[PDB]
């Protein structure tokens, strides 16, 4: 079937990183198809900003929690409070991400412990934190990826690291939810390079590459979500998701669970 | 090329988790080749047997060095430890992890902090700290990792996390240090199920599958190594490689440099 913006509409959702990037665009999609929804960041003075357009844009709610995801238990505290503001949760949406810039890997070893805390670590804490009412609902979780987690680019081994320990667990996380019968989806969303102002002030001067939209990114991401598909690649060319798509991986991980003590499910 | 045993005559290597399983197993091999090598593992008592059975072995030099993995400070401090020791170093061997059981995802957050700072983050820090010997020497660093690190299972979420983390980001300083002409080389070890101890105790009752024998295992890793190559699949099928080798994504790779400004390496 196809997505249909009455889909969100009524529908609680959280969205981190909310404050500016791509995060801000989708929390205005999700406001537009009349949702509810509590966004987060650090800067209080800008979730207020994105807050408010977002009653004008036609948001049936719209508060924000501010506090940083370096702290585990501000995100384990987060979910939380969030849910009984809204009653229950419909969509989890991990978008942020601790800074990063362009650089030769040299020896940033304390810089590199905090890209795994915030762009991972905290990732798999709200994820269980949400799970119990993402299962009441037979929700569904948004976790924000990037080419750079299904392949290798030069200057930003740190964060690729986290993008790939994501794939990793989610994607773990969610077949170990489909063999027990747990109707709560995980989308890996795959993107290309974005209009943001983050990504393009940060690549200036080092990689000239064509970006794409930071507002039609954010539908596409909703979109695929909402229609509960695993994987969503968002890029300039149509050969990414099959160059990236890795059908070889889908095999093996099919005949693996072959060899599992279906009881143990 | 060919490999050849006496390749590894005269050089000096640190290998971690030598204390059992694949880890001893390159130990012995190293010692038959008559290399020079220093081990590491937390067992001290354990440690000792196997230094012993090295020199035995006709190693050209063995010693020992105990502690835990989860003390960032002692793996910076062993490199360099190991590396007065045998002066110098020639080839690192990234193998040890944290223990790990074949469960569920519930709640484990500090279990899987743990997983990412002895699986991943011990092993970028023992490679910052190794690579200005690898430098003089033109050596190479190998990590190990498992189908799990390219691929994904039910029951192994964080350390499937960690595995992935690993290709994240030495896939990224390979190449990065191919980029910049320093002639050292990373071997990623993609191993299939393996018949260690710990392996055939943990699947007990949840899984099938057939093992693959521990010192074909080890000597396979040592000669991938050796022969420096970028990644190295080990498993009773031949189909592994071509499946989860994942072309695609070395295209992807490849013309993902033309993008960037070649006076940044
Ligand atoms: N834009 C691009 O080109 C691409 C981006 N991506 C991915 O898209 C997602 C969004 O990226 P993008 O919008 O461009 O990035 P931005 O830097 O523009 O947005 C990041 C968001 O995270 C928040 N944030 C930053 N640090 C922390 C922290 N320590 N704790 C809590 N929140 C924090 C920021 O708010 P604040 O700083 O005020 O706290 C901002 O709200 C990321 O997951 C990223 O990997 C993937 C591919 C491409
Ligand atoms: N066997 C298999 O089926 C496969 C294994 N692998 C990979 O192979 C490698 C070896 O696995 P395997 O030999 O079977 O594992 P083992 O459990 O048999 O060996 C683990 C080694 O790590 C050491 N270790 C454990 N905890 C710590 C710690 N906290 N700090 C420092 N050292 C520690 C152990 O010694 P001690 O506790 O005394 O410190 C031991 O010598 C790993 O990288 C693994 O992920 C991959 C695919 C298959
Ligand atoms: C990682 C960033 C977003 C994204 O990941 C970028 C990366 C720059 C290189 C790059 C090229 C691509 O075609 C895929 C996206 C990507 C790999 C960006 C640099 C900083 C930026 C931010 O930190 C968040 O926007
Ligand atoms: C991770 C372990 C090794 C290896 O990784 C195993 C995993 C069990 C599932 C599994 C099946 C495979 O066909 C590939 C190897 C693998 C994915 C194993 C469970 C415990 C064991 C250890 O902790 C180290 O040996």
């Amino acid at each position: 079937e196809e997505f249909r913006p009455e889909m969100l509409q009524g529908k609680k959702v959280i969205v981190t990183g909310a404050s500016k990037g791509i995060g801000r665009e989708m929390a205005y999609h999700l406001s537009k198809m009349g949702a509810h929804v509590v966004l987060t960041a650090r800067s209080e003075e800008g979730l207020q900003k994105v807050v408010s357009r977002c009653l004008e844009l036609g948001a049936a709610s719209a508060h924000y929690i501010a506090g940083t995801m370096e702290d585990m238990t501000f995100a384990e505290q987060f979910i939380v409070k969030a849910g009984k503001l809204m009653g229950g949760l419909d969509m989890l949406i991990l978008n942020h991400i601790t800074q990063t810039s362009l650089s030769l890997f040299h020896d940033d070893i304390h810089s590199v412990r905090r890209v795994m805390e915030v762009n991972f670590l905290s990732y798999v804490v709200m994820s269980t934190a949400a799970l119990p009412m993402l299962k009441q609902s037979n929700g569904s979780i948004a976790v924000i990826s990037s080419l750079a987690g299904k392949m290798t680019q030069p200057m930003i081994a740190p964060y690729s690291a986290s993008k790939f320990a994501l794939d990793g667990f989610f994607s773990t996380i969610r077949t170990e939810l489909y063999i027990t019968k747990v109707n709560v989806s995980i989308t890996l969303c795959v993107l290309g390079l974005i209009d943001t102002e983050t990504a393009m002030k940060e690549i200036s001067g080092i990689i000239n590459a064509q970006a794409s939209p930071k507002e039609e990114c954010a539908l596409e991401i909703i979109k695929g979500t909402a229609l509960r598909k695993s994987e969503v690649y968002y890029d300039k060319s149509p050969l990414t998701p099959i160059l990236l798509g890795n059908p070889g991986r889908k095999i093996m991980e099919f005949f693996s669970l072959r060899y599992y003590n279906k009881d143990m499910f």
